[PDB]
Order: C-alpha cells, then sequence, then structure tokens
C-alpha cells in the first residue's frame, strides 16, 4: 500500500549521461550508440542567445571545438551535424552502456522521468508531465540544459524529452530527441509565454481511482454525472475536456474498484466546487494531475524493469 | 529554477539488487562484497508471521535453501547468519558493482531514497523521510521488502533502511542495515500502531527557503517571533519543537536569502494559524516536511554525484 510519485530507475540512463563543451559553454550530451545528442545552443555565448542564427554560429565550428568528456575519459568527435534545435556529435566509439532505447515523441498530458544532470553527472531523478500548454515544471539550474526526460518498458528506454530553455515564470520548454520543441518554444532569449496550464482531467481521474485503491475514500458521493454536464464544470476550473477516449483509458481501474468512470467523474466535480475543506488525498491537498492510468496500474501492480 | 520532490540517481543501488527466495517466499536482497543482506522474515510462511520464533525457524534452513538470483544468474550461498532482523547471506562471489558504502542509521526527520524492487527487479525510485513516529510513508506491495533506502555523498552510498513491514493503517515499518528496527517495531504480523506523525518543522522551514528562492514569496510577513513563542504554536500544531540546533542548520539558507530564521517562524506561524487560504507554495497546497536543509542547499545549487 501507499501511492507516492515515482520516476523510473535511472541507472540505464546515468551510463548515457557525457558532459559537451564548446568554447565558454558546458551542458549535458547523451550518449548513444556512437551519437552525443545535445542542444545546439551549447555554440552560443549568453549574448547570442538574443538573436542566434544557428546556421552562422555553427559554421565557426569544427569536430575538434565540441569537446566531450564521459567521466574522465575523452570522446573523440569524428563528425557533427544539426537536425532541429539539437546537435548529433558522432564520436569514434559507441557506448558500451546503451540500453536498448526509442526515441518517441509524447502527447501532453503523458509523464516522464527526468535525470538532471550537471557537467555530465547526475544529480537527481523526478517525475514530470508534459503539460498542456507544452512546458514542464522541472528543477533545472544553469548548467543543466541536455538532461533528459524518460520512460521505460521493461527493459528499452524511451527518450521523450531534451532540456533546451526555461522562460521566465520559471517553467520549463525543451524538444524531443529528434529536436523540435514541444508547443511553440524557441532555443531564444525573447518574450515568449506560456498559455493557461490547463488540469490533466484523465490524470486527476486516475489518481482519485489510486487513493480509493489505497484506502482514501471519504471523497465518494452518491452522485454520478454525464461527460457533457462534468465538461461544463471542467471548463470552468481550467480542466481538459474529459473524451470518451479517456473514459476507455479508465477501464481498468473502474474495473478493479468497481467504481465507474462518470461516477468518479461526479466525485471529481464535487470536489472542483466545495473544495478539500482541509482533507487530504495522498497526502495531497490539491488535485494531482501528474499520474497518467499507466502510472497508477504500474504502480499499484508492481510492474518492474530489466 | 523550480523545486521537485527529488531522488537520488539509483544506477548505483541497482545493480546490487538480487532476489531471495526461501521455500515459498520471495523479496529482495541487497548485494555488496560477498554477502546479500535481507529481511530475516524470508524464512516465514504468512501463517508464521503471527508468532514467529526466528531461532528455532532458522534451524530448519540450510545454505542451500537460501536461492539468490541475480538477474538470471544464480548465486552460490557459502554461509550464513542471522544479525537482530536481517540475514547474512555469504555467497562466493563478491558483487562486482559493488559501490563505495556505508550503513548509516539515520535520525527522524532525515530523508532518503528508495528503490523500490519486485523479485530483485528495480521498479521505482522515490524520496522519503523517516517521520518522528519512525514509520516512513512508502510505495510498498507484497513482495517489496528487502528494498532499501540511501542517500549519496559524491560516490558513496550510505544505506539507512531495509522495508520489513506495512502495519495495518498503512505505513512501513522497517531497518537500518544492521536489521535493528527504526522506532518500536517488530516483525511480527501483531496489534502495533504507529504514535503521532509530528511535522518535521525544520525541514518545512528550509521548503520555505526553497520557496522564496524559486519566487514564492506571497507568505513572507513583517512580523518575527521568538523559538519559545513558535514553539506553543508548534505545540498546538503537532509540530516538533524547533532547537536553536535547528535554528543554527539553517543559517546557510538564512544567509542565501537574507531572510533571518525568526521571521521564517513567524511566516509559517501565521501560516499555520491562517492555512493557505487557496494559495500554493512551490505546486503544494499544505506545508512540506520531507525536505532538509541539506536538500534545499544541495538541489538549489546543483550538487552532483559520481
Ligand atoms: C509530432 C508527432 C509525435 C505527432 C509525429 O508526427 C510523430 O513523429 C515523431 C516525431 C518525433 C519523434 Cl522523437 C518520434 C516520432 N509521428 C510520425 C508518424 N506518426 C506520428
Ligand atoms: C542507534 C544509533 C544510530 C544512535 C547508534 O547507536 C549508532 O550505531 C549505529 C547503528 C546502526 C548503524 Cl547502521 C550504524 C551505526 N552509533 C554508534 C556509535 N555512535 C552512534
Amino acid at each position: 500500500s501507499g501511492f507516492r510519485k515515482m520516476a523510473f530507475p535511472s541507472g540505464k540512463v546515468e551510463g548515457c549521461m557525457v558532459q559537451v563543451t564548446c568554447g565558454t559553454t558546458t551542458l549535458n550530451g547523451l550518449w548513444l550508440d556512437d551519437v552525443v545528442y545535445c542542444p545546439r545552443h551549447v555554440i552560443c555565448t549568453s549574448e547570442d542567445m538574443l538573436n542566434p542564427n544557428y546556421e552562422d554560429l555553427l559554421i565557426r565550428k569544427s569536430n575538434h571545438n565540441f569537446l566531450v568528456q564521459a567521466g574522465l575519459v575523452q570522446l573523440r568527435v569524428i563528425g557533427h551535424s544539426m537536425q532541429n534545435c539539437v546537435l548529433k556529435l558522432k564520436v569514434d566509439t559507441a557506448n558500451p552502456k546503451t540500453p536498448k532505447y526509442k526515441f518517441v515523441r509524447i502527447q501532453p498530458g503523458q509523464t516522464f522521468s527526468v535525470l538532471a544532470c550537471y557537467n555530465g553527472s547526475p544529480s537527481g531523478v523526478y517525475q514530470c508531465a508534459m503539460r498542456p500548454n507544452f512546458t514542464i515544471k522541472g528543477s533545472f539550474l544553469n548548467g543543466s540544459c541536455g538532461s533528459v526526460g524518460f520512460n521505460i518498458d521493461y527493459d528499452c528506454v524511451s527518450f521523450c524529452y531534451m532540456h533546451h530553455m526555461e522562460l521566465p515564470t520559471g517553467v520549463h520548454a525543451g524538444t524531443d530527441l529528434e529536436g523540435n520543441f514541444y508547443g511553440p518554444f524557441v532555443d531564444r532569449q525573447t518574450a515568449q509565454a506560456a498559455g493557461t496550464d490547463t488540469t490533466i482531467t484523465v490524470n486527476v481521474l486516475a489518481w482519485l481511482y489510486a487513493a480509493v485503491i489505497n484506502g482514501d475514500r471519504w471523497f465518494l458521493n452518491r452522485f454520478t454525472t454525464t461527460l457533457n454536464d462534468f465538461n461544463l464544470v471542467a471548463m470552468k476550473y481550467n480542466y481538459e475536456p474529459l473524451t470518451q477516449d479517456h473514459v476507455d483509458i479508465l477501464g481498468p481501474l473502474s474495473a478493479q474498484t468497481g467504481i465507474a468512470v462518470l461516477d468518479m467523474c461526479a466525485s471529481l466535480k464535487e470536489l472542483l466546487q466545495n473544495g478539500m475543506n482541509g482533507r487530504t488525498i495522498l497526502g495531497s491537498a490539491l488535485l494531482e494531475d501528474e499520474f497518467t492510468p499507466f502510472d497508477v496500474v504500474r504502480q499499484c501492480s508492481g510492474v518492474t524493469f530489466q
């Protein structure tokens, strides 16, 4: 019993972290097979970041300008290229610790673990979600760029995020491993602001199921609702509209607990309209939205990984 | 910027997890050098757990009754002994992945990371604290016993917890790596209940400093207090008494922010008496107490680990 914000074990990703230095800038890279992936802004000065022309800046860089270090051992760079907002640095040695892996582009609402690193060295691991506004709420200091987010299924690491930017409001933006930003963000220091931080309704419902499984049931009520009635309340509270697809995804948790999805929606509706009245659910005083249905099933059943 | 509940990278501990089976019971063990540590209740049936005589049950077990498996490879058990509530299974092969390590017995209020495992395989990592009542609030299912808690300083893993028991109220009890339970708990299925779950005041204050560092400052007020006046309020709210030692430990965070410790105490006092008024601090609607002062400094400065 018990339900915690849980990250994937980080060891398979730790073995892939390197330090990348270009001129005066040091950040992290991800070493998989014979390629190191890192943010293209490694080539910028702080001055450059206001209005960088990456293609032009890159002309002045050769393979030997990209210093790649794995622990205390230097890697030899034999080629480099820009793909969208990442650089791919070809090295002469395949990472002997390369796990089975895939590159995935996730949808808003999906969760993942972040291995925060500095100077190629892991500092901590924590769980995030891709927000509906395409930011993430991370913990990233200067030097953390190039840290990655990932999910694991058994023995395969699916990398879904590389960290690039902090907005002036303290939230975070980044790319998939093909170098395409999530949402509308760019690797320039400009006036870009995040849109509404909508609550991920299907995840809140999953977490309410987790609460019931783990003994917290005070919020269950005598009511039901419909998708359309619930969504009229979801809209008022800046919740994502709940779809039939979301209902179907909650099916297994509905079956395990015997609580119909629309009944749980009615419990959530009452929580939104009435608040918590100073009570808690799974040690939280707000409605948690960074557990997916699959996260809840995984943690409540004990799924492990090679 | 940003502040997250962050666990240590788990790779060094992943390399130490094995599966231990004795008769019909399977749980996790920790393999360091040529010794595997695991809970002594591996030798019990579910029936035995009501009133086990461990010394007597152990008589019926030989080295070959302890099946130890590291991934898909079996380890040879050449000796075994009971030390308090753990078994030490001597194996004929030193773990080649043994990190630098220490065994530490932590104080209530100190935090640590847990690598939850099943069948010797890591499932997730999360952050915990030793509560003032000597429980921890974890996420542990059947088969998770033998999962460990730990801290890392650079390249050395300090193991501080091994999981043994779930109380009927859903909180968790366990031992240090010498096999001594934290608090008054025992490895028997009996009526043992946890005492008051007191809030770790020094950790709440550390987290309020983290909030200020990261931009959340609405709760700063015009007031100050004294230790004795604050503690009269701490007592009413089931907070641990704040000592001069705690004040001294907060010194660095006080210096970084320029907010005197007793001023932050006065802010906390107002939060306790008035509540949050529906506001949040670092994405929380309650006062978080599972970050230590050292955790806050570490995460706010970017300390990494070999
Ligand atoms: C943007 C998205 C995810 C909808 C997309 O178009 C996706 O392409 C990828 C992009 C980045 C990676 Cl890392 C992986 C796939 N896709 C291709 C074919 N069907 C879907
Ligand atoms: C119980 C405690 C922590 C106060 C204690 O007595 C401690 O002993 C240990 C016990 C378990 C481990 Cl894992 C490590 C040390 N100690 C010895 C000498 N001074 C302090």
